[PDB]
């Protein structure tokens, strides 16, 4: 039958797909077992040839996960007081990769454990009927659509430069063996995905070899302790996420500026500064400024910068809700000289503490059904999300970004965002 009960017809099973009625399994090579380097050029034009073969069906797919995407982004925010004390490193979050993270869970989920990752990724069932339930494929595939839509506007526009690379470390216990279904799901959400063996009795080693591992096949610096691991932790779920997105007409100035992180404090920031027609628009009301910097013609960056330096956890809680998606229309040209500094943020946190308040914990720990993803004993380490963040370079109103500001990059194609970030200080 037709759905009433959410509007997200498209990610759920339908009648040929559903009541569909002796898994194969392989246990993980070593981490230390030698892997070639992602090459990042070749996985862009991986997601390009993904973006360049979506019908008009799996489009609209794209945008209704990163709709869902951004639903969970603002109700993680709502459920925090102090959300940036989680955050490890730069205060930069990906509500695409979160989603992508509770989706790839719940692929390898079964029973209670389902139903709960199925309520917090907040696409309800009527019933206990198999076409009510999510469809993971359809989910972990129409994020992949949504990475490809991005990308491929990069490349269209001859004067962009966006890159998106996400890679996905399943690494297990010795002995755990991991269900070949599982990791075709995986696949799905990524091409690199790197299941590997590792020994977690010694926590301290298993970090260095994950940390050593990750560096040498990626490049980028990711520096998770597994601080909340145990000895008895047989998996951990790492999601790594890089972006670079080149900023059309800015240049980086030689001579740096000095950025206010409190009213009396100021720091030496290597500064970006560029001239053009910019979307833009003041909140009398709520007090704050909003920027847009266009990547593309339907991705760009926002900037939330309020009128008054301690009105920023009040701006940022007018900024991370449903509302803030309407103001995109209340947006209208100025001739802008926006200057802000180069960022170059890495971040990382745990979903088990960003969803505290969802109780993931609890999902996670008690009554755990996993049984898709392994018939072993699943205790869960740690459930990772890495973010490597890079703006490079490339009558009138002076917007300066050198105090604190919010910051986000959203794609109109799939309405997803990509990013949500705040700059206290612009380096670490």
């Amino acid at each position: 039958d037709r759905v009433y009960i959410h509007p997200f017809h498209l990610v759920i099973h339908n009648e040929s797909t559903c009541e569909q009625l002796k898994d194969p399994t392989f246990i993980p090579a070593p981490i230390q077992a030698k892997t070639s380097p992602v090459d990042e050029k070749a996985l862009q034009d991986q997601l390009v040839l993904v973006a360049a073969k979506l019908d008009t069906e799996d489009k609209l797919r794209a945008a209704m996960v990163g709709m869902l995407a951004n639903f969970l982004g603002f109700r993680i925010y709502g459920m925090h007081s102090e959300l940036w004390g989680v955050v490890h490193g730069a205060t930069v979050l990906s509500p695409t990769a979160v989603f992508g993270t509770l989706a790839s869970l719940y692929l390898g989920a079964l029973d209670h454990t389902a139903d709960r990752l199925q309520a917090i990724l907040g696409v309800p069932w009527k019933d206990k009927q198999c076409t009510s339930r999510l469809d993971a494929h359809k989910v972990l595939s129409a994020l992949q659509a949504v990475q490809g839509l991005l990308v491929a506007q990069g490349r269209a526009d001859s004067q962009a430069q966006l890159l998106l690379s996400t890679v996905v470390g399943v690494f297990t216990a010795p002995g755990l063996h991991l269900k070949q279904p599982f990791v075709q799901g995986l696949a799905l959400y990524t091409p690199v995905v790197l299941p590997r063996s590792l020994d977690f009795t010694e926590l301290d080693v298993a970090a260095e070899k994950i940390d050593r591992f990750m560096q040498a096949v990626t490049g980028w610096k990711t520096g998770s302790s597994l601080m909340g691991a145990s000895v008895d932790s047989t998996l951990a779920f790492n999601t790594y996420v890089h972006f670079q997105g080149k900023m059309k007409g800015f240049s980086l100035l030689a001579e740096p500026q000095e950025f206010w992180v409190d009213q009396s404090t100021s720091v030496s920031v290597p500064m970006l500064s560029g001239m053009g027609t910019f979307q833009h628009w003041s909140d009398i009301q709520d007090q704050f400024s909003v920027t847009q910097v266009p990547f593309t013609e339907s991705a760009s960056l926002l900037l939330i910068q309020p009128h008054y330096a301690s009105d920023l956890d009040k701006v940022e809680g007018l900024t991370f809700q449903q509302n803030s998606l309407n103001w995109m229309k209340k947006l209208s040209p100025r001739t802008i000289h926006l200057t802000m500094p180069q960022l170059v943020l890495q971040g990382s946190y745990d979903l088990q503490d960003l969803l505290a308040q969802a109780e993931l914990p609890a999902i996670l720990h008690t009554e755990l059904n996993l049984q898709k993803l392994s018939n072993d004993r699943i205790r869960v380490g740690e459930v990772l999300n890495s973010i490597f963040f890079e703006l490079e370079a490339d009558e009138v109103l002076e917007v300066t970004l050198n105090r604190p500001f919010l910051f986000a990059v959203y794609d109109q194609s799939a309405t997803a965002l990509h990013f949500l970030g705040r700059v206290a200080n612009p380096l670490s």
